[PDB]
């Protein structure tokens, strides 16, 4: 419409209207003008010792926006309300929208640097709906909504990585470029807006629960089974059996499995007592894919890193935050005392731990020459009756991940976290419109010359939430997320004096008990 | 509308649709104000050696926008789509928009240059519909919409040529001066966009295919003719016949010939083995008009440059082109390997070699006193049964080109290559309006002092196309145009580490086969 | 599905942006745990959604300039599975690996279709070299397909203490997990539509 008149108006707010919550954020943003206006093709060889790290690929002129994160629709306080009331919850609606736009010519005469307002100029706006480029989304990346809504907050810049030649900087005959300009794009000047609907597949709920029994201690503890072991050989060697009592869980004939098992490494944190002056890398676990090693830091489902009590934690199956935002390519060594680390110790009575053996196998015959043997195993895989929990979701994690298309996969959940999506909700891109700077002469070769500018704006999210009820007969009371500090000096998830958000602790969903 | 409000949105894109392509392409525009508001007269002697160069002519104020090259309205990967599966194609209609015009001051106080938008000022639009103007799009002259959707390009100063007297710079009676200003033009501030709508006449499809058998080898292989040749004469000199056996190729009756050729030289490449410190315009191709010699650079149709395999080509008989734009005036010496150099080895079967002789003829008669005489002939024109295949196009080249009006024509298809039309897609002029100076004083005399000015904009042309289908009955497969390369160190089709765009090899459209 | 994967499985991140995640990297003089955060475009250090399919270790040979050890019987060597007290060849490996690089003249023959260019006599015992045969390549499924030749990966084998050093093993074999993605095996020309699935009452993924 116009120069005079606003676009949209700001919504931050939570609904809650039995099975149905309704979250809405608003969130101011600003544009730079990435790449002065140009496509540039970008590579690696070998760094750090590893040829896993070498890529080909390109760097583009658009920014997007991304919201993967609980933090950018959820209050510390309304996350508190939905872990100690419910079963399970699941996403069902999306809606975006993009207004109050601003474009600045920036100038420098003498090193001045004036700013000012250009009314006539334009930014460029698209959703990629079937799928056709790169998706870089779901990989937990930097960029997302902040968590707190007063916050400002600058856009990714676009890339990403094709195929390589022999672990080297190298393209192949393979290897792709598109181009974002060969899509259709709306046009905005200042008084124009952009909107946005989606729907999510039929998805599973989330578990928010922990277990009240053990996997192997099911049968009743009064009552002996029908059935009967081996137990001896006599001085002929005869064979031998007993009937299994009430209670014996060691000696019980079992229906289901434990899910599936990798060894990781250990570490004591806190006291602690750990070997002294340990560089990581030789030892860590690894993948191996086209003739380069890969570590592969979220280990996969069916483990558990922590026992409960205890301080020994298997590093590489967890999921290891920072309270405060990080600058840029730091590499400054970090203590315990500045990280937040997780503990999956509530599905320990289904999950295996994984700085432990597995179980025990036979290596042998027996025969009146040769004793029996045994051997341990340090990883097991998928068995049929196999039973687990997937790893729980974090306020401070993200909430989905794309599938990728090969045409063959087995149980689509992803490592870091939440729910799994053949179509996940797509990619919004955003760039600003090229405006030339003089030109007095005509040439074939294409102008390289333009006015400085940057772009910002307000961007609002609104999502649908499904909610599970929980059904409880447990007579007793039951563990809650509480504020609970002692001789507090300052408020957490609240500012400081120079304004700065605290976040002490990470906050997962499994506080209620169900049995099995 | 407003200043405020954006009058169009970005459309870069392919459809297809059975039979029908639909192609958009949006590119972004700069226009200088050129002439400083003038008309100028322009001129010149002979120069180089030559009176063909002399001229005289009109530079006008104008720009125009030229889309007569394939580039600009597909990509690589759509061109190799059509090329690997189509025999012909044909346009059938175009649409064009003109849209968010932006105006802007230059001013200079003590070398500062600062730049402004100036919101009232105006540009002026207009299509040449009765073809009154003279007509410069299908000359294969720079300028035209860039193959790389995100580069910005400057439009080209409008301006002709008409009559000179005795090969000299001055003018004739004849001669004629057009005013643009004289036809009526849509005047645009920064709210306003401009459309127009054109069909194109019945034409015939390009022929995408190569021919799968020789004109000559027609024959069955397996049976004779009921035909008989002389081959001899007596001691006595008296007519000896004999009958014409299967698959002798060299003496068998014909229906039909090939078509019209001219000599041209031929020069080796690669390996080569050229005679040393040549200068080639003396020994050159050429015909004769109003007093001077022209070189012809493009030969006429019906021949063929290269044999297959062979590294013999006729230059004067190619089409030339660099894989990067040049600067204005380049005078620089190019070599082999910076050079695009196409091939037509495919029309072979049907059309004769340009550096060889065409044929021999008798010179005499004969006699008991004069034995036979033959002569060979560098030159020959259409006969009746004449059969010939026209030049490819190339995804670098032109698609259209005017037919001149004399009221006169033979076989209406352009040397370079493409569609002949008499009623072509019209001319599309811009320009910027004046706008003066502080004047404080009444003068008879003209104002010759004007505020400095450049527009820029987007523009957008979407191209339907009419295709036929291959009906092939061929059991073995057939030769594609691949992505194919070995041990690549970018990739072709792709911007590089600095931005620019490119494009190694030249392509054509004749990879399917049929047989006559 | 006819088509080639255009990215790696495991370089998915963009390459200009750095994780909001940390991992561990070190122990100081006195055993005390260290971190570093994930760089841009730092592939080796990243956390990962989704794992390469199950493989199981077959013997690689070159072909053609080759360098492969000399009068070799087979069979002792090659890959088996145990049924009613008997040990069987089982020659098309199960699916989710690739038997060549691309380039690389290394293949793992039992994970390989070789077809002959015509057709043969029944009950024929002749000697075949490589210039008769037709040999397959699935190097178009590399991106997420492990290679047969090689070892998969490595796991923990210890517990780490002031006294003892971290351990590590490489696996030879591994089984589907949750999380898994793979590629089944090309059609070709000369080879078999169908194959009917056996009735059991029980069976996994059915290709």
């Amino acid at each position: 419409d116009g120069v005079g008149n606003a676009s949209g108006d700001w919504h931050c707010d939570s609904t809650w209207m039995g099975d149905r919550v309704v979250t809405k954020s608003t969130r101011t943003w600003v544009l730079p003008s990435y790449n002065n206006h140009q496509y540039r093709e970008i590579k690696s060889g070998s760094v750090d010792g590893s040829n896993a790290n070498a890529y080909f690929g390109y760097s583009t002129p658009w920014g997007y926006f991304d919201f993967n994160r609980f933090h950018s629709h959820w209050s510390p306080r309304d996350w508190q309300r939905l872990i100690n009331n419910y079963w399970g919850f699941r996403p069902r609606s999306l809606r975006v929208k993009i207004f109050n736009i601003q474009v600045k010519e920036v100038t420098v005469q003498d090193s001045t640097t004036t700013i000012a307002n250009n009314l006539t100029s334009t930014v460029q706006v698209f959703t990629d709906d079937d799928y056709q480029l790169p998706y870089v989304v779901g990989n937990g990346t930097e960029g997302c909504l902040p968590a707190f809504p007063p916050q400002v907050f600058t856009l990714p810049q676009y890339g990403y990585a094709t195929l390589n030649r022999d672990n080297t900087e190298n393209p192949t005959e393979r290897s792709s470029f598109f181009c974002l300009e060969y899509f259709p794009s709306k046009m905005l000047r200042t008084g124009n807006n952009f909107e946005f609907t989606y729907n999510f597949e039929e998805v599973p709920f989330h578990s928010s629960f922990a277990p009240s029994q053990n996997l192997f201690k099911l049968a009743n503890p009064l009552v002996d089974q029908y059935l009967y072991r081996f137990v001896s050989t006599n001085n002929t060697g005869g064979v031998q059996f007993n009937k299994n009592l009430a209670g014996r869980y060691a000696n019980t004939y079992k229906n289901w499995f434990p899910g599936p098992m990798g060894r990781t490494q250990g570490w004591n944190l806190g006291s602690g007592v750990n070997r002294a002056s340990v560089s990581a890398f030789a030892t860590t676990n690894r993948m191996e894919l086209e003739g380069a090693s890969y570590q592969v830091p979220p280990q996969p489902n069916g483990m558990t890193n922590n026992l409960q009590g205890s301080n020994t934690y298997a590093l590489e199956n967890t999921m290891i935050f920072n309270s405060q935002p990080a600058n840029p390519g730091t590499t400054a060594t970090y203590l315990e005392g500045n990280m937040l680390i997780t503990s999956e110790s509530e599905t320990q009575p289904v999950n295996r731990v994984a700085y432990n053996v597995g179980g025990q196998m036979a290596t042998n015959n027996q025969s009146s020459t040769t004793a029996p043997a045994t051997g341990t195993y340090n990883l097991q895989e998928i068995v049929p009756g196999s039973v687990w929990m997937e790893r729980d979701v974090y306020l401070q994690g993200p909430i989905w991940a794309k599938i990728p298309e090969t045409g063959a996969h087995f149980h689509p959940s992803p490592a870091m976290g939440g729910f799994g999506l053949k179509h996940p909700p797509p990619m919004m891109l955003i760039k600003n419109t090229p405006v030339p700077g003089n030109i007095t002469s005509f040439s074939d070769v294409p102008v390289s010359s333009f006015i400085t500018q940057y772009s910002t704006g307000q961007v609002t999210v609104e999502m649908e939430w499904e909610l599970k009820k929980e059904n409880s007969k447990r007579w007793n009371p039951e563990i809650q997320y509480t504020n609970n500090y002692n001789d507090p000096q300052f408020v957490d998830f609240a500012p400081d004096s120079t304004g700065e958000y605290r976040s002490t602790r990470p906050i997962g969903t499994r506080y209620l008990t169900r049995p099995l």
